């Protein structure tokens, strides 16, 4: 028993979504490296569920393309190690970084913005 049965703590949200950037370019992503990243997570935790999100960032017609890849697990422990480790990772010939994402945003599908701004 846990002295209770319905009730909730003085306990914050913790952030269980890490980003991982610098993994690899936008032309090796395909249908495989989804699932590559998703075995690759299963030892951190169990893998929630993973969001491949790319864009421009230059106003450049040729300028340089970003990738933002989002990894929910299914608790913040599990995701804070592997962040506390792929925070400094070596990729193969790169360098990994991940960082850790804002879950109140997460709340919605909002990844461009943060949150419904009233305008």
């Amino acid at each position: 028993g846990s002295s209770g049965s319905s009730g909730k703590l003085l306990r914050k949200q913790e952030s269980t979504v890490m980003v991982l950037r610098n993994m690899v370019d936008p032309k090796d992503i395909d249908d495989d490296l989804e699932g590559e990243v998703t075995e690759e997570c299963g030892k951190f935790g169990a893998v929630n569920r993973v969001i491949i999100y790319q864009e421009k960032q230059g106003e450049e017609e040729d300028a340089e393309i970003i990738v933002k890849i989002f990894v929910e697990f299914s608790i913040a422990s599990e995701t804070h190690k592997a962040i506390q480790a792929l925070n400094g990772r070596w990729f193969a010939g790169r360098k990994v970084v991940a960082e850790v994402y804002d879950q109140e945003r997460f709340d919605n599908s909002d990844l461009s913005a943060s949150g419904p701004s009233s305008g």
